[PDB]
């Protein structure tokens, strides 16, 4: 909408490396695949202990997001002209082991304005796949494919560093509301850092002299 | 198509060792599958890293392409005269032991113009079979089959060095582009190679002069 | 004997749409927030402790 009506094909991009200086191939995929899932999971274990009855749980691992998405290919109706051999020549070659490097592909889904897991692409490694063809002729050139991919999370490493730069920062740089006091300038300071800072030590890193030395619109820093 | 109509059966290829040096028997078998399925599978353990810097997951093995096919053989139709079990005296045999040497016998499928997973055949050993005759006759000559194959991906050791270098054989012979710098020319030759060639090494092998002597059109040759 | 209790687990069923002409926000603003508070949160590496919350129930 907005400028003209016509289909974004989703496109699959691959490189050799985590973080994409080398780029591989890449195919955009006829026929867009009706529905996709992304499945969380993460994984808890109920902590035990003999001396208490507070019951609480354990943060164990979180098992990434996987993405479940099926296509079709077709060479028969008179619009499709080339085979779906030459197209699943690279779903089968993107989404195996690389023949130089032991690693797979790093397969960069990506869609027109869909938004995946909080930005606008889906990194990973194809987990599994699968081709059934169902439809052959004389000499069997097939035509159709059915396929079946799924992948992991994979982000890169410096996209995953950035994004714990926006949130917990070095340094707070927290306000001063009206009626303010030192044990709610503290406590708002210390949900910025998510590190719990003390009102005598965010009263020692400005040097004020009195514990009340803010005047409602200057600003005090906590580390 | 493009020349003639006539069809195209599949060919099972038996031999004894990894390559093709010892042929086995060779059966070609009528009523060709509808559907045939390769499913792929990668294995990934995740990283439970204690620093909690990044979530990751490793790669461990990749599990081999695994090939699925269902056959059926019949024998009382007219046009239909050898007997199901002379057809199946032979999948009985190339898909289970061997007496000569106490191994499977590294079959290869391989259709008229399908293009298995990037080649022109399937290579690979009988991990499954299972037949279930259905109707029989008076003295119970069979003469209705239904086939269950199912394969595994073991090509030989010949075909997986070749393919080997054809990807990056350890030379790059880059060509350099106009406006042009070593820095890029490195990135250029670090993915040909995939080995991060370190730009200062680039200067020596090719006795460059002062880091900026190519001349738009002249190559570099990239060793590791 | 009693070993351990397991946790009161919930399980929950979800729906957004909007093309419908009383729904105008695109539901990827919707679903930002269920994706982002139902995983790792980038500042301390721990889940967010949720709390869900219906009016009488």
């Amino acid at each position: 909408s907005l400028l003209e009506r016509g289909l974004s094909k989703l496109t699959l991009n691959a490189w050799k490396d985590r973080e994409g200086k080398i780029p591989a191939g890449s195919m955009s995929a006829m026929y867009n695949p009706e529905t996709i899932q992304l499945d969380y999971q993460t994984r808890f274990d109920t902590e035990d202990t003999i001396n208490t009855a507070s019951q609480s749980n354990r943060y164990v691992i979180s098992e990434p997001v996987g993405l479940n998405l099926t296509l079709l290919f077709d060479s028969q109706m008179p619009g499709n002209t080339t085979p779906i051999e030459t197209q699943l020549a690279m779903l089968k070659s993107l989404c195996a082991v690389d023949a130089a490097t032991g690693s797979p592909y790093f397969l960069r889904i990506t869609w027109g304005k869909m938004r995946w897991e909080n930005k606008g692409w889906f990194a990973g490694r194809a987990r599994d796949l699968s081709v059934t063809y169902t439809l052959f002729d004389r000499d069997a050139t097939p035509l159709r494919a059915t396929v079946q991919l799924s992948l992991v999370a994979d982000e890169s490493f410096v996209i995953q560093q950035s994004l714990k730069t926006q949130s917990a920062p070095d340094r707070a740089l927290v306000s001063v509301p009206d009626l303010a006091s030192l044990p709610l300038l503290a406590l708002s300071a210390g949900g910025v850092l998510a590190s719990s800072v003390d009102y005598l030590s965010l009263a020692w890193d400005n040097d004020l002299d009195n514990l009340d030395d803010f005047q409602t619109g200057d600003f005090l820093r906590a580390t």
